[PDB]
């Protein structure tokens, strides 16, 4: 089977697995389940999930617990465990860094300052960061990567596993960059030619060459460099598509670097990240801001010509299971939310309250909407026009209940209004558009408001100039033409629901009457319909 | 297989039982279950519960129900009942004392008050308490117990019962001592030689050596003797471990000797029981006081180098089962919750007002933790470093909740940080410190506003300078270190979860990332973790 790999091209991405584009729809562990005995522990979730898809840790320290003593013991039983279920694997090299710490580096590494430096600070006082300078340190997690890729070249030659993340959530905090003398010389001289004329910068010095922002940009090409040789080395064993996850600074207010984890791929240095590691794929934001605002921000600034849109962690809470579907219309090749095992762990206030089977179904609800038709989506969306949205206002607030009710009766009639019209989207489709509506009846035209909790969303995909194949949940999506008809009417010429089998569309049946006559009406369950519109002359 | 035994060495003490430390997670029935035909009614409780040692009455009056006629034939349905399930007996000797009274005697004994003489207050009035000063009765119960003790003798060889209590609660409400003419005679001679020596006090009469003490000492002493003579002659027959149980005066508020169950072990009186009778191998508080403050202070008392602790009885309710874990962090041998049976009794106020699955699964729940490790902790308690603790405030009281409500914010405030302070507790572990915290979540660092109902704990024994052995319950554990490193960082080398096999460890998985970047965190599942810690140079 060919190699899987991302494509790039038109501005749009796929992630090739098998030949053909795929989406994954992931599950990913609680950061200590990876070990054969906690899988058993991991595998039901993913199945009431109905993920295609798990992210999973492999730790440095228990490939290489001793220098160079190789142990892939729980690379196997992984490999053969998500053979059985027929799923598919992102591992997670968990090394140098993982959120800003040498935690799951080996005692050897973590525990030798000497040979392994951390960032130092300006003050002088030393974080538990390791530097990105540290030439020991590249060389032996190069190494030890180099390993686990000679691994699955020789055991996984149908490519179970299907990307690796290089690293976990890289950066510092509590400083903007590593002042040791070793970084500080590097600091003082040349910024590399290479990056003066990718940017198309003047040569200098960093400190005059980036003023202000000398010190996070320096950490930031630093860690990119360490990164990338990283990946080269492990490519040049079996070339798998790779990359790293970011911990996202707020996009709109987002503080000093250190306060957030300076060094990553956050969005102020994206440019350095792409200009210093070409052989990285993509950078994949981790999101764990609840609001529609900013999530909504956070996937503009991550979708872009030079790179694919991975939600390579997601919050595991209600609110999170909505996203999916902007992350997909945005061309997004894959989610996955975090912490979906029961180990006994809840990342909360990140995260859901308590780990249960309704956490789940949550996800599982939206899964279903997508799996399918995952192959005839994934394709849709790289090669052709595809749309997704979510319902855009967050649940209702205890505060914003209290404020509702101490309200004018004016000033309630007012609300409503206001919050109709903001739950009511608008899609631009071509010749026709769609209007997306979230909490109301599935007959007769009373306005939204809203999903409690907020809740919905919609796919759409273009089939043809009439013809759109749709999915929603909990909401309405009505179709009308995009632009003045000049004495011709329109209407829905057919409605029909179905599945692909083979690739080939099989008609269940044709909505019609009271289920197409108040636009297309969509609760928890699972319809996918292709839609046909038409114009027509009365002349 | 050998005896059981009470060992004391350096201040310590552990209970051996087949050649090694133990510890009793016990169980106790209801008064009334000592009969074949009620054991249906234990047997469930007790592998709900996940106890491994059964404390259960054997009377006076069934054994012997006619002077010189033996009956035997509870013990042998028990001994051979307890076979069958795998658990081990305590046996309560229900004698001349059940409670401060005759009630468990033979009729022939409890109704012939001329043979086996009453306490006379001062004021000539009798009070249904047996006088230790008869020795008719003294006679008579060392005869039946010594019969008991021959048929565990001759069939009990493999130890089934692994210690006896002898008699139950002794002592005398609505009187210090017996005031009759017997024991008047008694009172005004000489204080006993041996008493006089090992306490190191001057000769004289009651009167003269003890002042305003003198009333109760005596009760203390003369049942303190007759309970000696009892247990000798017993272990003459078979020398199981034998003790004593208090019905407990308040340690802070006792009020007066005969409002409490005078003469018996109680705190004040712990040096006259210990003079007086040196071949009962313990004195064993009986716990039903609900406040953590209380029982702490109980649980110190009854902690001595010359008194391993064994709480034989304690409340059934739920406030009462993480008092499991101070005991055995004391180096307790045992704790044993009265009434878990289904007898269709409760003895609410004292314990929970309804007896049902939950709550028995209080206590399975805190004896998950230790069943899996029992011999290993009993082995470290006795040898070696433990620790232990419980949620230090008690479940918040309905007037504190209005007063909590009706309160300014600024106060609010500061009681909210008064709670977090008291529900913090540090405990020095040598070069390491742990700091044990209840009710907050697993990730972060939001102080800890306590568990509802209160209900938490932790248990810690040292494995080497650096390594300790830990499970806890609703809490969070963190680790630090004891003293200021000097120029060094510490950071967790390794936390493994796991369990013992044939006394050797196995590893299940490391607790890393998320599992130890906010210490280490518990709900109500087991897990048992050995947690290495290390302090590294950065210079
Ligand atoms: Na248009
Ligand atoms: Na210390
Ligand atoms: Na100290």
């Amino acid at each position: 089977a060919p190699l899987p790999e991302l494509l790039s091209n038109n501005g749009k991405h796929a992630l090739m697995v098998d030949g053909a584009p795929y989406i994954i729809l992931g599950s990913q562990t609680n950061n200590s389940s990876n070990y054969p005995d906690a899988l058993k522990d991991v595998w039901p979730s993913m199945e009431k999930m109905g993920a295609n898809t798990l992210s999973i840790p492999v730790a440095w320290e228990q490939i290489e617990p001793v220098e160079g003593q190789f142990d892939f013991s729980f690379v196997d039983v992984l490999l053969k465990e998500a053979r059985q279920r027929k799923v598919r694997l992102v591992l997670l090299w968990f090394a140098t860094w993982k959120n800003n710490a040498p935690h799951y580096a080996p005692a050897w590494v973590k525990l030798d300052n000497a040979r392994f430096p951390r960032v130092v600070k300006e003050d002088g006082d030393t974080l538990n960061s390791l530097s990105p300078l540290g030439q020991n340190t590249l060389a032996a997690d190069k190494k030890a990567f180099v390993e686990l890729m000679k691994y699955l070249a020789k055991r996984d030659k149908d490519h179970t596993v299907i990307m690796v993340q290089v690293q976990n959530e890289v950066g510092t905090y509590g400083a903007v960059r590593d002042y040791s003398p070793m970084a500080q010389a590097v600091f003082n001289a040349a910024v590399p030619d290479d990056l003066i004329q990718k940017l198309q910068l003047k040569p200098g010095t960093w400190s005059q060459v980036f003023g202000r922002d000398a010190d996070e940009f320096f950490h930031a090409y630093q860690i990119a460099r360490y990164c990338d040789e990283v990946t080269v080395a492990g490519k040049a064993i079996k070339n798998l598509p790779m990359y790293v996850n970011v911990a996202l600074r707020n996009p709109f207010n987002p503080g000093l670097p250190g306060q957030y984890s300076s060094g990553g791929g956050t969005d102020n240095v994206l440019h350095i990240w792409k200009a210093a590691a070409p052989n990285i794929d993509l950078i994949a934001p981790d999101i764990y801001f609840r609001d529609y605002k900013t999530v909504s921000k956070v996937l503009e600034l991550y979708t872009r010509p030079d790179n694919a849109l991975f939600v390579a962690e997601i919050g595991n809470d209600q609110p999170f299971a909505r996203y999916l579907f902007p992350t997909l219309g945005k061309g997004g090749i894959g989610f996955s939310p975090f912490g979906m095992d029961d180990t006994d762990y809840t990342n909360y206030p990140l995260g859901a309250k308590v780990y249960n089977d309704e956490t789940i179904e949550q996800f599982a609800q939206v899964y279903r909407l997508v799996n399918p038709m995952m192959r005839e989506w994934a394709r849709l969306s790289y090669q052709g026009q595809v749309w997704g949205v979510a319902e855009p206002l967050d649940s209702t607030t205890e505060t914003q209940k209290i404020w509702n009710a101490e309200a004018t009766p004016e000033e309630k009639e007012q609300h409503k209004k206001d919050r109709a019209s903001a739950l009511t989207q608008q899609l631009d489709l071509g010749l026709w558009d769609a209007e997306v509506t979230y909490g109301r009846p599935m007959f007769w035209v009373t306005p939204p408001e809203g999903n409690t909790p907020a809740a919905g969303g919609a796919l759409i995909a273009q089939l043809d100039d009439n013809e759109y194949l749709v999915t929603a949940y909990k909401a309405r999506v009505e179709f009308k033409p995009s632009q003045e008809l000049a004495g011709k009417k329109f209407m829905i010429e057919r409605v029909e629901e179905g599945r692909f089998e083979k690739g080939k569309w099989v008609m269940e049946r044709v909505w019609n009457g009271d289920q197409t006559d108040w636009g297309l009406n969509f609760t928890d369950r699972p319809h996918l319909l292709r839609v046909k519109m038409a114009s027509y002359s009365v002349q």
